[PDB]
This record gives structure tokens, C-alpha cells and sequence, in this order.
């Protein structure tokens, strides 16, 4: 494992990480207090897949509880009372057991981390704000959807649990969590969760404080549509968005851009995510994925969220992209190890790794060809991979000397190396 920042600075822990998303959205319904069991119980398996690090669900407990006729949630960790960690994935002594397994297999832990709001209403919490002391949101006049006096980024929902984030007692608050978080539960690293929702450049100075050499992501799930109208993001690109972002936090970003692209274009449109960008300044600090426990389905209740899930037509080419270009891809635990994509996936870590294929590896995109054509060059090897293709072989579009690596799907999937 290579340790330092990139060029520009940001934290992407030497551009060599594979995560493992370490949950799906009904944990919590599916296995009631057993989650870390299980995971502890699995460390050895997810380091022996390949795994340099695992996300893992916010530790912090949840107790709330929703209903929208069909629909239901709460105790996912997202909508927290408190810092306590004894919540509805296990205890704490469970936990600490976890985090201790899995930092043993030399897999690095990264919490979910939820600064924006937090379970206002919860009766039972050991942290109680008071109103009119600046410590909320609502503490100050909230037009809508924009900052405000009280907090400097967007609102969940009504905004009425948002939290000032900037308030010097929150700030501070969050930061102490954080520098426990690493210093007793074994944390390598944070996933920042609904980063509109407060400052970019205080995630930077939480992980200045806390944990700046360590890793962190930050989740901007925000179209251009959704910015004012004079803003210049209303006519920016995805990319454009999130690596403004990056810029500021000084952190990784979620490439929400081939997301859109996976989502809304063909295949031979993936080359638009931050990851295919000609820029390594742009490419490197994107972190790929292809489901989420937002976007994708999830075992059991009502398939989970599955906000803007990848149709399973497109989920073995969509894997074969993220684990053999530039950028740090994540996979989502349910492709992994409930789906039976876990075969699959394995063989492509071990063709990414053999290759030398990291955070900055350049990337060309072939168009003579039906599908996503692309030459990618890893430290170790060059890689040809052809998704949904008509290309015949390698050397029809990159020099040199070929072996198989994968051949799945139908053809669908084709890598070859060097
Ligand atoms: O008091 C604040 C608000 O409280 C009530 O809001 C409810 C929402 O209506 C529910 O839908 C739900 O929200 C979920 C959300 O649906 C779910 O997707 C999840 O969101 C996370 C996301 O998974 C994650 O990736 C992350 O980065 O950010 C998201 C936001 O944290 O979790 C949410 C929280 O459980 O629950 C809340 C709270 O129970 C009320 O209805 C509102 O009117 C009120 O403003
Ligand atoms: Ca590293
Ligand atoms: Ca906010």
C-alpha cells in the first residue's frame, strides 16, 4: 500500500485503494444486531478478495423510524440521536471486535460519516443542543434550499434537524468524534456523506485536524439543474461539479458523472465520468462505483431504496470498467457477495492489480468499434478492454503483444494485457 496525497494534495491515499462497500440498505432489518458479527466473521474473505479497504455503515446510533404508506426505513445510521455506538449493526465491544479483524487482515476501515443533521426529536440522546444559540439551522432565518446564516450549505428536507456545522462547538464536536473514531475504533479514513449540505473546505479542516493523511471520499449526489440559475454550476458538466469539490475538501469525490452517464447514456458514453478524463489531476481523485445502497436494490424489504439502480444487463460491463480504468472503484456488497458477481469481480481485482492500473493510469478510448473500446496503461501492463464490442482483438487497436485476461458474458466482456 502506497500512502501519500496527489499532486494538488488530495487525500487519496496513494491511488492505489479498492473498497468494498460494506452494507446494503436493509442490514439493519435482514441481520438486527448482527452486522459486525458477520463482518468480523468475513475480514479474512474480504482481504483475501482483494480488498484494501471496506466503508462501512455510520456507527453512530439510529433509532428513528419512517413510514410512507408502502415504503418504511430508520436505524440505518443516517438519521443518529447520538455518538454512542451501540445502535442496530451490533454493540460497541462488536464493533471494536470488527474494526479490529479487518485492520488485522489489512483492511482499512472507513466510517460513514452524517455531519449535516442529526435526530433532533430523539427523546433518549446524549447530545442536546438547545435552540437559539446558533447551533441550528433554524436558529436563523431559512428562505429554502440554500445556505443561510445558520448553516452554509443545503438543508435535508425541511432543514429543521440540520446542524451549524460551522458553529465552533459543532465543528469542534465532529472532530473530536473523528479523532476517536481513529484513535479507538481503528478508523483508516471517512466517507463524508451529503456533502451539499455544509462547506467543502470544512472537510478539509476535519481532516486536517483528525486524519489528513488518511483517505476520505465525499458523497455530492447534485445535478446542474439543481443550482440558481446565475450560478455557473447550472451549466456546468457533472464533472465540472464534483471536481470543484474535490478541489476545496481536498478530498476524493464519488464519480457521479458515470453514474449519470451508466445511467442516462450508451456505453461508449462511459468515457464522460471524471474517472475517463484527460486530466490525471481530474481523473485521479474520482471514485467509481456502479450501485450504492441509494441507487441499487438491496436483499429484502422493498428491494431496499434502488433510487437509480444499473439494470443487471449492464452490471458485468459496468464492473469490468470501473476495475480496470483510472480512478478508485468501489464495489457494493450485494454485487459481491449476495448476487453471485463475486467470481466475477475477483478475477478483475487480480487483472487490475497484475496490470498496475491506480488512480492516475491514463486511459484511450477507441471509437473505430461498436461498445467502450479503451487502451489503458498500467504500470505493469497496458490493458485493452471491449464492452459490448464488435472489436475482434487487440491489435486491431493498440500495439504490442495480447493474452486473454477475461473473456465473460457472451463476449460481452473482453480483457486482454500485454
Ligand atoms: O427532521 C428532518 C426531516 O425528518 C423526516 O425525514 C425523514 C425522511 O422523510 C425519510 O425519507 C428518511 O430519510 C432517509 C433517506 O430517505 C435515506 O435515503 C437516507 O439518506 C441518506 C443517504 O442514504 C446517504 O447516502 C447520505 O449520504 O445522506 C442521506 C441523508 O442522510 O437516510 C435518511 C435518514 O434516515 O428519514 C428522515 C428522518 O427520519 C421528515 O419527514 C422531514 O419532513 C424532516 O425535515
Ligand atoms: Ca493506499
Ligand atoms: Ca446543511
Amino acid at each position: 500500500d502506497q500512502a501519500g496525497k496527489s499532486p494538488n494534495a488530495v487525500r487519496y491515499h496513494g491511488g492505489d485503494e479498492i473498497i468494498l462497500q460494506g452494507f446494503h440498505w436493509n442490514v439493519v432489518r435482514e441481520a438486527p444486531n448482527d452486522w459486525y458479527n458477520i463482518l468480523r466473521q468475513q475480514a479474512a474473505t474480504i482481504a483475501a478478495d482483494g480488498f484494501s479497504a471496506i466503508w462501512m455503515p455510520v456507527p453512530w446510533r439510529d433509532f428513528s423510524s419512517w413510514s410512507d404508506g408502502s415504503k418504511s426505513g430508520g436505524g440505518e445510521g443516517y438519521f443518529w440521536h447520538d455518538f454512542n455506538k451501540n445502535g442496530r449493526y451490533g454493540s460497541d465491544a462488536q464493533l471494536r471486535q470488527a474494526a479490529s479483524a479487518l485492520g488485522g487482515a489489512g483492511v482499512k476501515v472507513l466510517y460513514d460519516v452524517v455531519p449535516n443533521h442529526m435526530n433532533r426529536g430523539y427523546p433518549d440522546k446524549e447530545i442536546n443542543l438547545p435552540a437559539g444559540q446558533g447551533f441550528w439551522r433554524n436558529d436563523c432565518a431559512d428562505p429554502g434550499n440554500y445556505p443561510n446564516d445558520c448553516d452554509d450549505g443545503d438543508r435535508f428536507i425541511g432543514g429543521d434537524a440540520d446542524l451549524n456545522t460551522g458553529h465552533p462547538q459543532v465543528y469542534g464536536m465532529f472532530r473530536d468524534e473523528f479523532t476517536n473514531l481513529r484513535s479507538q475504533y481503528g478508523a483508516g479514513g471517512f466517507r463524508f456523506g451529503f456533502v451539499r449540505g455544509y462547506a467543502p473546505e470544512r472537510v478539509n479542516s476535519w481532516m486536517t485536524d483528525s486524519a489528513d493523511n488518511s483517505f476520505c471520499v465525499g458523497e455530492l449526489w447534485k445535478g446542474p439543474s439543481e443550482y440558481p440559475n446565475w450560478d455557473w454550476r447550472n451549466t456546468a458538466s457533472w464533472q465540472q461539479i464534483i471536481k470543484d469539490w474535490s478541489d476545496r475538501a481536498k478530498c476524493p469525490v464519488f464519480d457521479f458523472a458515470l453514474k449519470e452517464r451508466m445511467q442516462n447514456g450508451s456505453i461508449a458514453d462511459w468515457k464522460h465520468g471524471l474517472n475517463g478524463n484527460p486530466d490525471p489531476r481530474w481523473r485521479e481523485v474520482a471514485v467509481t462505483f456502479v450501485d450504492n445502497h441509494d441507487t441499487g436494490y438491496s436483499p429484502g424489504q422493498n428491494g431496499g431504496q434502488h433510487h437509480w439502480a444499473l439494470q443487471d444487463g449492464l452490471i458485468r460491463q459496468a464492473y469490468a470498467y470501473i476495475l480496470t480504468s483510472p480512478g478508485t472503484p468501489v464495489v457494493y456488497w450485494d454485487h459481491m457477495y449476495d448476487w453471485g458477481y463475486g467470481d466475477f469481480i475477483r478475477q478483475l481485482i487480480q487483472v487490475r492489480r497484475a496490470a498496475g492500473v491506480r488512480a492516475d493510469s491514463a486511459i484511450s478510448f477507441h471509437s473505430g468499434y461498436s461498445g467502450l473500446v479503451a487502451t489503458v496503461s498500467g504500470s505493469q501492463q497496458t490493458l485493452v478492454v471491449a464492452l459490448n464490442s464488435d472489436l475482434g482483438n487487440p491489435g486491431q487497436v493498440a500495439s504490442g503483444s495480447f493474452s486473454e485476461a477475461v473473456n465473460a458474458s457472451n463476449g460481452q466482456v473482453r480483457v486482454w494485457r500485454s
